[PDB]
């Protein structure tokens, strides 16, 4: 329903076209997706759908190497994808916004939250995966996996296998957000499933511990997995966005 | 405000009178909210009054009562056990809690609510647990007993914890801790037969919020949700905390 518009991010051989779907109603919502997802995913589609009911705009886009944007995802880094998110926000966000980040998008959202001090009114983090290169991937590397990162510059995770590049892991240490106290200046809501097989729910708890006292809430779902895309999971996401909208 | 009525619970020398405050406002199965307070709590406390207020606003009944040795009920709380307080709660439910029930248990009341859910499986259609403290005798007291507290338990049958808010110290008897073992819910799986919502504060000084994670890991993979409040304490009685409590009750009311 919402048509794709595009901006060029980066210069020279790093220049790449970023696809965006900017919805305008008749406090925008901004979506930041996962590591190898795209803006047509279930949760992303439901966020713009929430914007249609709350009478607000919605900003969705695809990272480079994702969805309808240029490039190979194996050439991407957190810095590159943060850059694209900033560029899309500067181009589309005409005012206040609520950042909604899922997994790697939550890591991107937290980096954007620091540079945002439009203005941030709320944070909704879905199965948040901040610092996952240093917190989750690095401590669980087999000696055969790091040998691949040394001789090949990447490693493969077991129908197409996820490839984590050496550059992604190295750039991740320059984008760590759990370096200390995390002041977002806005209410925060975390959605997390206890049966998450990719981001252990304690990782979300560790992230929440790094946030100060003021308005951080977590909805912990006992039977939820990493995607959290069931109808009941989406219902709680919509309620978390509704809470952000009522306190803004 | 709400009239106090009483029922005798137990037989013989164990008989004791339990004070209740029954409020009466889907339609053939009018649900009742049931409050279950914490250790040494009172049915006139902040959370309990708000639960009856929520029932007055939602058009449902409300069942408030005091454990033996608590509030308006007979007895000395130092004579009580989890078994006795589960017993009284079941009797109050059987006498007043008509039809559909949503048990709202705070701290020790959450342990009682989980025991009631096991025994009732009217009928339970929801559990709201505030700062849940299941098995707190074996999980929270026993592992932190000093040598002196273990000795006074053996020598005198109790140990004391001075209170920084009241001149009366807090007492934990050997009977409460021993009988606690016969009431553990977190040994083996927990099945409640009804959706469960947990309210917990990360800054809870009396029940570590990890304790409520352990509780959730013992429950099945179906409709167990926790609202974790970053700056909440154990009381969870601020205006913002009461708000989330009413939201939790309303959510339980929409799922039958
Ligand atoms: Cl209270």
């Amino acid at each position: 329903e919402t048509e794709i518009t595009r901006i060029e991010v980066g210069t020279g051989a790093a220049a790449r076209s970023i696809a965006m779907r900017i919805f305008r109603t008749g406090p925008a919502l901004v979506w930041l997706g996962g590591y190898r997802s795209d803006m047509t995913g279930t949760k992303a589609v439901e966020v713009e759908r929430h914007a249609r009911e709350a009478g607000t705009d919605c900003i969705r886009f695809d990272y480079s190497g994702h969805g309808a944007s240029d490039g190979d995802y194996r050439d991407g880094t957190i810095s590159r994808w943060v850059e694209e998110s900033l560029a899309v926000i500067d181009h589309a966000a005409t005012g206040r916004m609520i950042l909604i980040g899922s997994s790697m998008g939550a890591w991107v959202a937290l980096r954007l939250a620091e540079k945002l001090k439009g203005r941030l009114c709320g944070l909704v983090l879905i199965a948040p995966a901040p610092d996952f290169t240093a917190e989750l991937i690095e401590p669980n590397l087999t000696e055969a996996e790091r040998t691949s990162l040394a001789e090949r510059g990447y490693f493969e995770e077991p129908p197409e296998p996820n490839v984590f590049t050496r550059a992604l892991i190295e750039d991740g240490r320059n984008n760590l957000v759990m370096k200390g106290p995390i002041e977002t200046g806005c209410p925060v809501h975390i959605l997390q499933g206890m049966r998450d097989p990719d981001v252990p729910y304690t990782h979300a708890l560790k992230l929440m511990e790094h946030m100060p006292a003021d308005d951080v809430v977590m909805t912990l779902i006992r039977d939820g997995d990493h995607r959290l895309s069931r109808e009941e999971d989406i219902a709680k996401l919509k309620q978390a966005i509704d809470a952000m909208l009522t306190k803004a």
